[PDB]
This record gives structure tokens, C-alpha cells and sequence, in this order.
């Protein structure tokens, strides 16, 4: 159970995002139906009325949250993969849109989980802007737990892999467009019961066999994170 409070660029904090340029959902509560709207940008998927502004090259930090800013982040037990996704706002997220910036779930050299790192890092990981067009986006930050993943929501819906997701408004004003987006995955869609990454067991099979559901991050993507950039505490 985690949300996003808002975002920082560059290391600076663009304040409380809640229903202002994030469309939050209600609350905390995970997404579980592969096939549900909901997978696209949580379950109140709505312009909300700000974009905040980046220019390619930036560095685009989001800060989850448990009940209230920089606490416990999201329960210990909920181990697996965090992914950034981006999408041409036009699209309101529909279609083949979703090309993915960044994926991280298993460090063999650390033994953790990137949720395990998510909490480390108080919340807070990062992806480089890529180099598109200048206009508006959607970002959509995805953390998948994998407590209860050895079964299918289609199967038994009391468990199955958990979907936090929040989507982002971004618009990148200046960039060289030396990447140009290309089509991408559909959310809802893109995910299903035989997709590697979405049935699997943590506590009887190595995470080093853990393989993430793909699509594979985009040859255009300019990496990212998961690591403190800034101090909630102090701004
Ligand atoms: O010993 C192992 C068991 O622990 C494992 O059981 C899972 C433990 O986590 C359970 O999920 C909880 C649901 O409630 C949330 O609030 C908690 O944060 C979660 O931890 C899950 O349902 C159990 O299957 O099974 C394998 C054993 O080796
Ligand atoms: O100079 C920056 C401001 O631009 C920033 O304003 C953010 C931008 O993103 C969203 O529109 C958000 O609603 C605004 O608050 O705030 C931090 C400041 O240093
Ligand atoms: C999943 O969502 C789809 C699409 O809205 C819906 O038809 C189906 O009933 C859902 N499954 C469950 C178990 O809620
Ligand atoms: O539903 C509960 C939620 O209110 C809390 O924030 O996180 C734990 C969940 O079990
Ligand atoms: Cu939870």
C-alpha cells in the first residue's frame, strides 16, 4: 500500500502533486485486474489541472509515501520490481503508447529487492528525460508486490501480484527530439496470467531467477534510480 506525494526535478521539490498533477486515486489500495481500466493509471484516471515542466536531460524523481510524507514508504513484506513508463498524453494512456524508461527488481550483488531500496532511498527514484518531441506526457510509475504472487487475481482474488501505479502530467518544453518515441504497450493489456514476472513465488525460488514482465526498456532511455535526491524533511 504506497502513493505518490509528488515530484522533484533536479533535485527540486515541485511540491505536494496530489489531484494537482498526479491523478491520484482515493487511496492506497493496490490494483490486482490485469485486464481492468484501472491498470492504466490507478482507478481515478482524469486530467488533473497542472503538468509539471522538464526539459530532456532532466532528472524526474518520484516520492512514494505509505499514510503520510516520508514514512515507512510501503509494508517490508511487499518485495519486487519497480518500471517507469511514458505515453504521449494525447492518448490519455489508450492504445499502444506505454514505452518503458526504466525497470529495476532483483540486485544479486546487494541481495535486495528494488522496493527494498525503495524504502532505503525514502521513497524516492529517478529516470533521465528522454530526448522526444517537446509536448505533454504521461508518466506512469509502476511498482509491482510480489507477496502474494503465486497466485493468479484471475484465479483467486483474495491474492495475486499487486499494482501500485500513478501517473504523472509532464511536459517537456525544450528538448533535441534525437530520440523520437515509438509505439509502446497497452496498459491494460500488456500484462497477463502467462507473462513472465506476474505468477511467481519469493519465498521458495531464488529472486536471482526472478526474470520482470516485459516489455524490455527502450534502447532510447536514458537510465535512472532509486536513491534519495532530496530531503523532505527540510522542503
Ligand atoms: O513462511 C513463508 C510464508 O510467510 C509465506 O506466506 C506469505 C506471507 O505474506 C502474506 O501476505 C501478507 C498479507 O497481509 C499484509 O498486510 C502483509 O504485509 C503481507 O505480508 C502472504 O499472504 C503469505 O502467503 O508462504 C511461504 C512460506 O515459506
Ligand atoms: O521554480 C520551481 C517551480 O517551477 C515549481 O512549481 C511546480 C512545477 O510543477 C507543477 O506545475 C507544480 O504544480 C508547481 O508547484 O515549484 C518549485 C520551484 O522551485
Ligand atoms: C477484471 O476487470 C475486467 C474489465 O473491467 C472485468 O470485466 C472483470 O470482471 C474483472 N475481474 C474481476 C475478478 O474483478
Ligand atoms: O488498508 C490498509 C491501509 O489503510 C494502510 O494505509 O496500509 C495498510 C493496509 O492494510
Ligand atoms: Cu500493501
Amino acid at each position: 500500500h504506497t502513493l505518490v506525494w509528488g515530484v522533484w526535478v533536479n533535485g527540486v521539490d515541485q511540491g505536494d502533486g496530489r489531484n494537482i498533477y498526479i491523478r491520484s486515486p482515493p487511496n492506497n489500495n493496490p490494483v490486482k485486474n490485469l485486464t481492468s481500466p484501472d491498470m492504466t493509471c490507478n482507478v481515478d484516471n482524469r486530467v488533473v489541472p497542472k503538468s509539471v515542466p522538464v526539459n530532456a536531460g532532466d532528472t524526474l524523481t518520484f516520492e512514494w509515501y505509505h499514510n503520510t510524507r516520508d514514512d515507512d514508504i510501503i509494508a517490508s513484506s511487499h518485495h519486487g520490481p519497480i518500471a517507469v513508463y511514458i505515453a504521449p498524453a494525447a492518448s490519455n494512456g489508450q492504445g499502444n503508447v506505454w514505452v518503458k524508461l526504466f525497470e529495476d527488481a532483483y540486485n544479486v550483488t546487494n541481495s535486495t529487492w528494488a522496493v527494498d531500496r525503495l524504502i532505503t532511498a525514502h521513497g524516492q527514484h529517478s529516470v533521465v528525460v528522454p530526448h522526444v518531441a517537446p509536448g505533454d506526457y504521461l508518466f506512469r510509475a509502476e511498482i509491482i508486490a510480489l507477496h502474494e504472487a503465486d497466485s493468479l487475481y484471475s484465479q483467486n482474488p483474495i491474492r495475486g501480484a499487486q499494482f501500485y501505479i500513478s501517473c504523472a502530467q509532464i511536459t517537456i518544453n525544450s528538448s533535441d527530439d534525437s530520440t523520437p518515441l515509438p509505439a509502446g504497450v497497452p496498459f491494460p493489456g500488456a500484462y497477463t496470467d502467462s507473462t513472465p514476472g506476474i505468477q511467481f513465488n519469493i519465498y521458495t525460488t531464488p529472486a536471482t531467477s526472478y526474470v520482470a514482465p516485459p516489455p524490455s526498456v527502450w534502447s532510447g532511455a536514458l537510465g535512472g534510480s532509486i536513491a534519495q535526491v532530496g530531503d523532505a524533511s527540510l522542503e
